[PDB]
């Protein structure tokens, strides 16, 4: 409503809109859902995502974006 | 194989989490009205009507940060 | 040790999926239009002002089954 | 709009049952939060050792991972 809130909300929504579309247009992902135990796929992908020791929340969210399509779609 | 998939998820996750511009936008948001912020951001996010799963996941990432800011 | 925490999370997750009434209520929404259902369901979930992580996770469980199905 | 009221009430109860479960909150609070990768993988490995990879279980792990990493 207020002008300060409307602008900060707009900028934040666009930034999250951009990251959201990057996940949905991830072509390496779209090809992976297409030897296929979902648990093993999840653990092999999850192991590779965190092999460098960095376990941050954005990576976990991306991992569960992957898990949702892996479980529900395929 | 699994490598390129996990690298792209690594790359997008590190954009959601370590983009300094995005983090300081999230940090500035009203910390004592999480319900009100969540719906304002969600309304602009889906004002174009495209209700894609990638955008819903990013919204839930922002909600998790809102609940953390209030905690 | 962590076997009890994993067993409890196991129980929670299986109780969600095996809740037929929940599955039926989720399968009874205008699937032609996901955005309006999400905002309607979410608006009624937080009218209390009770914006907790638990409720957000329950909305996430519903939103996924709504969009990806 | 009563079918949406009934569903919303169900999800409200599920979320509040999670957060008010003192035994669950105690078990979550006891893990080594300084070792999130090790904790997350040990819990996930035990949660899926039986071969059931259903979506409800993945969300329960997601509820755990969020409290493990954010707080
Ligand atoms: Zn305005
Ligand atoms: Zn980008
Ligand atoms: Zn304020
Ligand atoms: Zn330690």
């Amino acid at each position: 409503g207020p002008l300060g809130s409307d602008a900060s909300t707009k900028k934040l929504s666009e930034s999250l809109k951009r990251i959201g579309d990057e996940l949905d247009s991830n072509m390496e992902l779209q090809r992976m859902i297409a030897t296929d135990s979902p648990r093993e796929v999840f653990f092999r992908v999850a192991a590779d995502m965190f092999s460098d020791g960095n376990f941050n929340w954005g990576r976990v969210v991306a991992l569960f974006y992957f898990a949702s399509k892996l479980v529900l779609k395929a």
